[PDB]
């Protein structure tokens, strides 16, 4: 169906008659299928009156009777209703992506298949839904694949079904909070659907209980309670009986076999068959009109064509969502609590509750999406609280946003707010709560989930943590030489399309591609593979990003001289304390701010002497990296005359240290005493560079060197049966428990730790063993490591590092010691 943006504001005023979801399913279980079912039937396209977007959404349109709508156990409101089909990832492992696709929906299409049943990653999923409080709703598909394949029988079939239905409540019951009630599955009350999403059928026992309910005066709610179960009725008695065995002690079928088995059953004996003798008065039973070229249809093809007129799936998967699935009224009503990150009673948490489109606004941005807008992306998410309009100062609250800090604020002006109609945008003046909108204008201030919030009192909503640090690379170069054009062009697409992906060329002429982990790296890596560049890649073993620190003091005075002898440096290196170091990371020791209120920050707020930091000559590396170089020289002549040279050597000895190339972290570089020629042809950067280079790199090995790892900060939720599965891991890999709480309704226990990010891969495969696929892990960056071990010495854990990288990069395996930097003198 097509709407103008009219027809859309007015869906979406109508909240009650919204329904937010997602399908949870297996991609081998036929997941795109039906949502390609439900899109082919009622998808919805402005009808309007050249922007493209990655699809995130697609809104869907239901219209339905008044005697069904008043079965809604919710408040609705018209017999019309907006579905949004919110996307969701392919690939468990994502973990965190699958989380914020889930956590904007309020109920969700479970698929499980025939033969194979509940899976263990759909299990999983399932379970960070229901611990989200995301009401299910089941379809068992692929039951064609039980009919031809196996040729099985009714009863062996309706077995199949019972069994798997058990299954699934076994969970459902176990993890769903006492808030959400017996959110637990039945056929008889509509909420179980089966079919086939390859020949595109598919229905509900409600449907057949409407069917024969019309055609044979009995009401439904009594039939479709016959229609599973142990309900029988007898032909030749024409009677019902609760008895399985009747008469003369001969067995009776059950109800669904004979009523809605049966029927189906014929129509594949018959049509693969191809009794074309029963084939055409059967279709003239169950009322199925072939349409002129259909009638010359046969096998598989025929079939793929009356099944479809029979039991159009599609209508049996809407009949569910509309029926049975909650309204963002109903489900933010009890859903709110969690997703708010502060106060349960405050004025925002009760908006969320009531859904209230005046009180200030509560937009959870869940991520943010490739557009061909320029470079831009648009944000997507949800309108919790309060209404967003285009042009509307809005409070972006990112993830580091505290109430009371300033950090991580941006009050800026939404550009427009766009309906998300899968990969096409339609403008739009403003959105109500409970409904899935777009954003444009908020890149530059967002990379991928936040808050939006208008009240300067509102905290954040429960975030997603995500690093942009390139802790990890990788080489890829082509197979067949002449692919290399489209690689390139791949590289480029891929940078493109994700913000925390980094592609350029390296020194050694390879294309490379560093991510946030294991994780991201192979995502990144087959997207370029078979979409992006598609073409047969080479890919290299994982690079683990590490730093250059000191630990102490130097031993002695750094001493280097000019090849020119006429100069020589007198320095030497410290730590750099991590309070401060991150102190630059994070701004507060800003190199462009004012030397002198800089340097009052450093002496007030971290015991620096404020003289020295009045000295600072430059940060390192690129300039702003968290390495100084402080000036204690004493009535030096033409001092700033080799400034530069001094800093320029200082930026090259930063970004490749002295160890085995890394940059430098943590490094203090205080300048004693200077002895320049008097000529100035003499003091050229030629001659200085070299000089405060060797002399950096020789103060560095006086001051007891070492590396740091980055180490990530890992949560896992986890069933508290289970959690002793994952410390079991945690321990073979150098693992530090942070935290291990709780969560009051749920069985679920959640563990936070810190894994070093060398010891990560492979991690999730060997935590779904430890656990049997029950853990749902997530990483981000956290912080950096420094070993304790010598770097120098082959033999040491670090040593065993910085061995490894010196090879890979062709050095000479011995490290230089600082005597081969130093000059005598």
């Amino acid at each position: 169906v097509a709407f103008t943006v009219d027809q859309m504001r007015s869906l979406m005023d109508k909240v009650t008659n919204v329904r937010n979801m997602s399908v949870i399913a297996h991609v081998d279980h036929g997941k795109s299928t039906l949502t390609d079912s439900l899109v082919q039937r009622a998808g919805i396209i402005s009808a309007a009156k050249g922007i493209t977007i990655k699809s995130t959404a697609i809104s869907l349109y239901s219209e339905m009777s008044d005697e069904d709508v008043k079965e809604i156990k919710q408040k609705t409101d018209g017999n019309s209703f907006l579905i949004n089909l919110i996307d969701s990832p392919g690939h468990v492992d994502f973990s965190s992506e699958v989380t914020a696709a889930l956590r904007v929906t309020d109920g969700a299409l479970v698929v499980v298949d025939t033969i194979e049943g509940v899976c263990v990653q759909t299990e999983t999923v399932l379970r960070q839904a229901l611990g989200e409080r995301i009401k299910p709703v089941v379809v068992i598909n692929k039951v064609d694949r039980a009919l031809l394949e196996l040729q099985v029988s009714k009863e062996d079939l309706y077995q199949t079904f019972a069994r798997t239905v058990e299954s699934v409540n076994v969970i459902v019951s176990t993890y769903a909070d006492e808030v959400l009630g017996d959110v637990q599955v039945y056929p008889a009350r509509g909420t179980v659907a089966f079919g086939s999403g390859l020949h595109g059928w598919a229905f509900t026992i409600r449907q057949f209980a409407t069917r024969y309910a019309k055609k044979f005066g009995v009401d439904k709610a009594k039939m479709m309670d016959r229609l599973w179960g142990d309900s029988f009725f007898n032909p030749k008695t024409k009677k019902w009986t609760n008895k399985d065995t009747d008469a003369e002690g001969k067995p009776l079928e059950r109800a669904f076999n004979m009523f809605i088995l049966d029927p189906i059953f014929r129509l594949f004996t018959a049509i693969m068959n191809f009794k074309k003798d029963e084939i055409p008065v059967l279709l003239e039973k169950l009322e199925i009109v072939l349409k002129g070229d259909e009638k010359d249809l046969e096998g598989k093809a025929l079939l793929k064509v009356v099944m479809r007129k029979f039991l159009p799936a599609a209508d049996a998967l809407l009949e569910m969502i509309v029926l049975h699935l909650p309204s963002p009224v109903t489900a933010q009503a009890y859903r709110a609590e969690q997703l708010y990150e502060g106060p349960a009673d405050d004025a925002n948490c009760i908006a969320i509750k009531n859904c209230d489109p005046k009180a200030d606004l509560m937009l959870y941005v869940s991520k943010m999406v490739p557009t061909s807008d320029k470079g831009r992306f648009y944000a997507f998410g949800r309108v919790f609280a309060g209404t967003v309009k285009s042009g509307q100062k809005v409070r972006i609250q990112g993830p580091n946003y505290v109430p009371g800090k300033k950090d991580d604020l941006f009050i800026k002006a939404i550009q427009r707010v766009v309906l998300m109609m899968g990969r096409f945008v339609e403008p739009i003046d403003d959105c109500p709560a409970g409904n899935i909108i777009g954003l444009v204008g908020i890149d530059q201030f967002l990379l991928k989930t936040g808050t939006l919030t208008t009240s300067e009192t509102a905290h954040n909503m429960k975030v997603m943590k995500f690093s942009v640090s390139p802790v990890v690379q990788v080489a890829v170069e082509v197979k067949n030489a002449n692919d290399l054009p489209k690689l390139v062009e791949g590289l480029k697409r891929l940078s493109k399309s994700d913000p925390c992906v980094l592609t350029y060329m390296s020194e050694s002429g390879e294309h490379i591609v560093a991510g946030t982990g294991e994780l991201h790296l192979e995502i990144c890596l087959q997207d370029l593979e078979h979409d992006h560049a598609g073409v047969p890649l080479k890919i290299s073993p994982p690079v683990v990003a590490y730093r250059e620190t000191v630990e102490s003091e130097s031993s002695q005075t750094a001493l280097s001289k000019s090849p020119n002898k006429h100069n020589r440096i007198y320095l030497k290196a410290e730590p750099i304390d991590e309070e401060v170091s991150l102190a630059i990371e994070n701004g507060i020791i800003n190199p462009r701010d004012d030397f002198k209120a800089r340097a009052r920050i450093m002496a007030d707020d971290y015991g620096w002497d404020v003289t020295d930091a009045r000295k600072i000559w430059c940060f390192g590396p690129d300039g702003n990296g968290p390495n100084l170089v402080i000036d204690q020289t004493k009535a030096v002549q033409y001092l700033h005359e080799i400034k530069d040279s001094v800093v320029a050597a200082f930026q090259w000895a930063t970004k490749e240290g002295p160890i085995f190339g890394e940059e430098m972290r943590s490094v203090r570089v205080n300048i004693l005493d200077v002895t320049l020629h008097a000529d100035a042809i003499h003091r050229g950067g030629g001659q200085i560079i070299p000089t405060m280079r060797r002399a950096t790199y020789a103060g560095f090995l006086l001051a007891d060197p070492k590396i740091q790892e980055p180490v990530f900060l890992v949560e896992i939720q986890c069933p508290e049966q289970a959690v002793g599965g994952i410390y079991s891991v945690l321990n073979k890999k150098r693992g530090q428990v942070v935290s291990e709480e709780q969560r009051p309704g749920t069985p679920l226990f959640t563990v936070k730790a810190y894994l070093p990010v060398n010891e990560s891969f492979g991690f999730t495969g060997e935590l779904r063993q430890a656990t049997g696929g029950q853990a749902f892990p997530q990483m981000v960056f956290d912080h950096w490591s420094t070993l304790g071990s010598d770097p120098l010495d082959p033999t040491s854990k670090a040593g065993e590092i910085v061995l490894a990288a010196r090879k890979r990069h062709g050095m000479k395996e011995e490290v230089p010691g600082w005597q081969e930097y130093y000059d005598k003198l």
